[PDB]
């Protein structure tokens, strides 16, 4: 965009980063879950992977400042999560160091870049800062003891008549994708823009709610073999899974250390996808494709075209959709009627990512970015295990790297990441 700009958005991430590592340096070197890495190491990963993208054009054979062999121990491909916490990792003092070094050079060749020159990785860079974030934000969450983080800011509140009820997204072509002309900061996995035919169906106008999920709870659903796959069950088995992660014995739920009521009405947050589609099943649903998911968040029928956000074309707002990580928790069902999309599905962005059935597949036409093995690893058969794909965001994100094309995924167990469930059906 403007230089400018890009520059406000690696200092609004920075300064994000920055807010999630002000604590103590015993808190920054804990393994909160072996999930999760200490946050020591999301904040080194982040300055190394910007100085790798930026100021290396991507070649790791480039000189870096950190020696080759200390630099490695921040690739996240050869160091699997739970071993992290015993390496032996640059402390608090010489990560910061780092980060800021790297960043001064960073913003120094952004202003020296030609006129009209590609840019394309500076906001790559944004949007991995801001994933590492939400990342550090799932390891605050899973942290037991006393809160670190206050409570988050206010939300509207939701209102009657949303939850439960479906629209339906009539049938025929849409445009899947989008192409850099359109969104010049794309990552490579939403492009490029091509056309699906999707037959009709209907979607959740709403997430599901915990007041729901609590039903399902009641009626057995995790007792019930026949509403989950053969997968799901073994591992709801194996995990002792009997309700979404930190909802307690007690009825309370804990959020971000917080011991609070669990709200009735907001969406459902921290199940599996395997919980995820026994709900919908025993809902008499199923889950959406990712393809119908980003049909229900962009089509609108009435002119046959794309939106760049569900409600259009206007910037994310406060009073749009619940984004950027203040709130810390999503918001009630109904609380954001302007940020419908065309066929009235409302929380599309923001508030939970939402699990769809699609594992991760390439669009026809494909290419990777500078980071090639940012997508192309993970899709199917690949042979890096088995993913499904989440869409549309949770509170957490920012909105400046969000859009309904956007595709996040993980491994069908995890459940620490801020993800609820939408239901869809078949029309006949
Ligand atoms: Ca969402
Ligand atoms: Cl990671
Ligand atoms: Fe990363
Ligand atoms: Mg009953």
């Amino acid at each position: 965009p403007h230089r400018a700009e890009l520059a406000r958005q690696l200092i609004d991430a920075r300064n994000r980063t920055l807010r999630l590592v002000d604590f103590d340096d015993a808190e920054l070197r804990r393994q909160y879950d072996p999930l999760m890495s200490p946050l020591v190491w999301d904040l080194a990963h982040i300055g190394q992977q910007e100085e790798l993208w930026l100021l290396r054009g991507g070649d790791p054979r480039r000189p870096g400042l950190l020696e080759p062999a200390v630099e490695q121990l921040y690739d996240a491909f050869v160091h699997p999560r739970a071993s992290r916490v015993h390496l032996p990792l640059l402390s608090p003092a010489q990560a910061r160091r780092f980060c800021a070094t790297v960043r001064s050079a960073v913003l120094d060749a952004l202003d020296r870049l030609p006129e009209d020159a590609d840019t394309f990785a500076f906001g790559m860079v944004v949007s991995h800062e801001h994933q590492h974030d939400e990342t550090m934000l799932q390891a605050l969450n899973l942290r037991s003891g006393e809160p670190l983080l206050g409570s988050g800011t206010a939300l509207p509140p939701g209102r009657p008549g949303v939850a439960g009820t479906s629209v339906l997204v009539p049938g025929g072509p849409f445009v899947l994708g989008v192409d850099l002309a359109d969104e010049p900061y794309a990552l490579d996995n939403e492009r490029p823009a091509h056309v699906v035919d999707v037959p009709a169906f209907r979607i959740g106008r709403v997430p599901v709610t915990n007041a729901e999920w609590r039903a399902f709870i009641d009626d057995g659903g995790y007792r019930q073999r026949r509403w989950w796959s053969d997968a799901g069950w073994a591992y709801r088995c194996e995990a002792g899974l009997t309700a979404p992660q930190f909802w307690n014995p007690d009825g309370t739920r804990t959020r971000f250390g917080h011991v609070e009521d669990i709200p009735p009405d907001e969406p459902v947050q921290h199940v599996t996808y395997f919980e995820a589609e026994a709900y919908a099943a025993w809902a008499g649903a199923r889950l959406p494709t990712e393809i119908e998911w980003e049909k229900a968040c962009a089509w609108d029928p009435a002119t046959g075209r794309r939106r760049r956000y569900p409600w259009g074309d206007a910037a994310p707002t406060a009073a749009l959709a619940n984004l950027g990580g203040d709130a810390l928790r999503p918001a009630p069902v109904g609380a954001y009627p302007a940020g419908a999309s065309a066929c009235g599905a409302e929380q599309m962005l923001g508030d939970v990512w939402e699990w769809t059935s699609s594992p991760l597949r390439p669009w026809p036409g494909f290419t990777p970015m500078i980071y090639q093995r940012y997508s192309q690893p993970f899709f199917e058969g690949a042979g890096s295990g088995d993913y499904r794909v989440l869409r549309g965001g949770s509170w957490a994100v920012a909105a400046d790297i969000l859009r309904p094309s956007f595709r996040n995924w993980d491994h069908p167990i995890r459940r620490q990441i801020f993800a609820g469930v939408r239901l869809a059906w078949d029309v006949d």
